[PDB]
């Protein structure tokens, strides 16, 4: 068991990565709601605020699904 074993093994590593991936990801997440009321000190910055946290938005669930997504298209190639 060269592609089944692995496999298992594996998974435990990605599983366990896309946890701690998904903990920074939302770190930033959450941020950017924690970010409205910061912002709200300038109303200058409801926009701006706004628009970085929208990227910040993509950008978090980009963490994980390039992270998993990579492992995953691996783990699909060589198995």
């Amino acid at each position: 068991m060269e592609n089944l074993n692995m496999d298992l093994l594996y998974m435990a590593a990605a599983v366990m990565m896309g946890l701690a991936a998904i903990g920074d990801a939302i770190g930033i997440g959450i941020l950017g709601g924690k970010f409205l009321e910061g912002a709200a000190r300038q109303p200058d910055l409801i926009p701006l605020l706004r628009t970085q946290f929208f990227i910040v938005m993509g950008l978090v669930n980009a963490i994980p699904m390039i992270a998993v997504g990579l492992g995953l298209y691996v783990m699909f190639a060589v198995a």
